[PDB]
């Protein structure tokens, strides 16, 4: 499922991530944007074998089994998989676990480099929330 923006920010603050660890929605949204494109179906192989999964491109090297990504754990639980579903609750669990970890959003890589420090509230502008 590719989402909408508004669509996406609405059932991003619906699971309670709008402030979640101090982050406002804007830096969920604008994170998806140039993680996923809002495609929950999205993948992407990294150099170390390991892969990232969904709207918030979370990775098998700690995150989620794979079956695949040697000497990896799974910290959220679940199979890479249910990462990639319509329904984003598997998605964001796991990212509220992940920006609890000590690093904030900055486990984003693409956060860090194309959202921090910008005007992310421009990212939920128009949208009815
Ligand atoms: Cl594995
Ligand atoms: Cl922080
Ligand atoms: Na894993
Ligand atoms: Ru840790
Ligand atoms: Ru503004």
């Amino acid at each position: 499922k590719v989402f909408g923006r508004c669509e996406l920010a609405a059932a991003m603050k619906r699971h309670g991530l709008d402030n979640y660890r101090g982050y406002s929605l804007g830096n969920w949204v604008c994170a998806a944007k140039f993680e996923s494109n809002f495609n929950t179906q999205a993948t992407n192989r990294n150099t170390d074998g390991s892969t990232d999964y969904g709207i918030l491109q979370i990775n098998s090297r700690w995150w989620c089994n794979d079956g695949r990504t040697p000497g990896s754990r799974n910290l959220c639980n679940i199979p890479c998989s249910a990462l990639l579903s319509s329904d984003i609750t598997a998605s964001v669990n796991c990212a509220k676990k992940i920006v609890s970890d000590g690093n904030g959003m900055n486990a984003w890589v693409a956060w860090r480099n194309r959202c921090k420090g910008t005007d992310v509230q421009a990212w939920i502008r128009g949208c009815r929330l």
